[PDB]
């Protein structure tokens, strides 16, 4: 097979039954659906073009650097990013100030816990691999435990693996117009195993590994729900599976949800066999997302000089000194969590966190009695990185 030419495809024709009767006359009568059959991967080479090894390589390089940065805040922060957008490519959004109330136990807004459960569930994935540790499947169904559990209705059956035949696009009601369907339930088992194999080889470019890893993955769609976020948390592990990070996440997803089309995209032609823009989109993708996260790392570290700038004289231990020290980690703090955190009298404390807030180091998230604080400047870098991201996607 070619440069970038990929095992494509094929395609066969299954009975289909609607169990849940709806949607018009041509929902009811439908008998019949194509599934697509994906490739096994897992024995499979892709010889690919010198441009894209080029991208691909220049990706690497920023990618190396950022991992290399020796901070605190930053690596929460870059996981944090990540989810977010990953989110936002399935419309689950939700302001900053909803995100950070989630982050803190608020539940108030269902789309931000779901934005925080995401945020787990890519955390508990990466946490399990190059420890010397493989991806496994566990880790797979545990993380996506970790995002349907508190969903509505969607999360009956978080953390198996499907049973029905699943569809993307079409009709509502049937796979009628579908524009993918992924291969029948009784497949999934035997098409995981050959990914998993294929996420745990090492003979391969980092970077192609993990594009195809979660091309793959949406292919075989495993899931009823969740399989974009899922999908693209394994990019990540396989990241750090391979040493190609070890200490933060790359934010890739503020890329790919800027040009998500183009994204999807590279999905419909990597089943038609072409790996050309699936890996370009992988490459640039991460090459903005590292760029922008080194900048980030810099921004990040002059915030505690922008703070103490504002907030004036601070005795060097004082419990302003205390708390504007522990800010960076922990951006997000109630009064009592405060006070606990910080060996002090609790009525100093008290005193310092009124000092940040009159100075506008913290803003209140809620109004609540046991008040919950935010590092302005923090929560605002989270924002700023993905829009500096999705502009440098051009
Ligand atoms: N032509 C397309 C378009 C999207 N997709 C993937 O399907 C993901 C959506 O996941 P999903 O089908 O489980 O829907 P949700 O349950 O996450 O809302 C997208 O984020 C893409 O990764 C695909 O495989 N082929």
């Amino acid at each position: 097979r070619p440069s970038d030419a990929w095992p494509r495809h094929s395609a066969e024709r299954r009975p289909w039954a609607q169990t849940q009767r709806g949607g018009t006359r041509a929902d009811r009568t439908l008998r019949s659906v194509t599934v697509s059959l994906p490739p096994y991967i897992a024995k499979v080479d892709a010889n690919i073009d010198a441009d894209i090894a080029v991208k691909l390589e220049d990706a690497m390089s920023e990618i190396s650097r950022l991992d290399s940065t020796h901070l605190a805040g930053l690596s929460t922060l870059l996981l944090r990013t990540e989810s977010v957008a990953s989110s936002k490519i399935e419309r689950v959004e939700a302001s900053v100030d909803d995100y950070a109330r989630a982050l803190h136990g608020g539940r108030g807004n269902s789309s931000a816990v779901s934005m925080v459960a995401a945020t787990t569930a890519l955390k508990e994935m990466i946490a399990s691999v190059n420890r010397d540790a493989p991806i496994q499947m566990t880790a797979i169904l545990r993380a996506h435990e970790a995002l349907m559990r508190e969903d509505p209705t969607e999360g009956q059956h978080a953390g198996q693996v499907r049973t029905v035949q699943n569809w993307i696009g079409g009709s509502d009601y049937s796979p009628r117009n579908a524009l993918y369907v992924p291969p029948p339930p009784d497949t999934v088992h035997a098409y995981m195993d050959d990914l998993i194999e294929f996420a745990n080889r090492t003979d391969i470019p980092v970077l192609i590994q993990a594009a195809i890893a979660h091309a793959q993955f949406e292919s075989i769609h495993p899931f009823t729900d969740g399989n974009g976020r899922i999908g693209r948390a394994l990019i990540n592990t396989v990241l750090r599976r391979r040493g190609a990070t070890t200490r933060l996440v790359v934010p890739l997803a503020s890329a790919l949800v800027a040009h998500r089309e183009r994204y999807f995209g590279a999905l419909n032609t990597y089943r038609a066999g072409d790996l050309r823009p699936l890996i370009v989109t992988f490459a640039n993708s991460s090459r903005t997302a590292a760029a922008e996260s080194r900048i980030t790392a810099e921004r990040l570290a002059e915030i505690p000089v922008e703070w103490r700038n504002m907030v004036g004289p601070i005795r060097r231990h004082s419990a302003t000194d205390k708390l504007l020290l522990l800010l960076p980690s922990t951006p997000i703090v109630s009064s009592d969590d405060v006070a606990s955190l910080i060996d002090a009298p609790r009525s100093s404390v008290f005193a310092a966190i009124k000092r940040l807030h009159d100075t506008g180091v913290l803003r209140p998230l809620t109004n609540r009695r046991d008040q919950v604080w935010g590092a302005s400047l923090v929560l605002d870098e989270l924002d700023d990185l993905g829009h500096r991201i999705e502009r440098a996607s051009a």
